[PDB]
């Protein structure tokens, strides 16, 4: 299975996930793909602002879907 990450720019990304891991792992890859780090780096797919303690992955994201990478707080 592999989910698409799209992002500002539109350069769709593909990450590669696994029921058993946890978006953790997902976050850690696109940093290491894009040399973003976790702090700037805000996966989105549903919107839920500030969660009490929810997780993406509680939402059983699928396959084949569109995750929106999110920017916060630019160095540049």
């Amino acid at each position: 299975m592999q989910i698409f990450v799209k992002t500002l720019t539109g350069k769709t990304i593909t990450l590669e996930v696994e029921p058993s891991d946890t978006i953790e792992n997902a976050k850690a890859k696109i940093q290491d793909k894009e040399g973003i780090p976790p702090d700037q780096q805000r996966l989105i797919f549903a919107g839920k602002q500030l969660e009490d303690g929810r997780t993406l992955s509680d939402y059983n994201i699928q396959k084949e879907s569109t995750l929106h990478l999110v920017l916060r707080l630019r160095g540049g």
